């Protein structure tokens, strides 16, 4: 108990701040294509045929 | 009664378990075409003409 005089400190806590910049960074949309090329495979996929013709 | 200290047997029975494989089969709509083409056949039987003209 750190009392002095009438009053008491109870507690000291660490705190941290952001301050901003007006720097920006955003992603392209040119992967998207690529991505859905891959997965239209998959459908194909896990296919199979028993019987030949 | 099979009895144990306190513990009582009551029955074992067998189960049966599925575990998939990520394989697929479908079938083709090429039949379908054939069998409404014999289908409609059966509009035209059982028909008949009383009198000759």
């Amino acid at each position: 108990m750190i009392l002095n005089n009438q009053e008491w400190l109870l507690a000291i806590f660490k705190k941290k701040g952001l301050t901003p910049t007006g720097k920006l960074e955003f992603a392209t949309i040119d992967g998207i294509d690529s991505a859905l090329a891959q997965a239209l495979n998959e459908a194909f996929d896990s296919q199979v045929v028993s019987f030949n013709d």
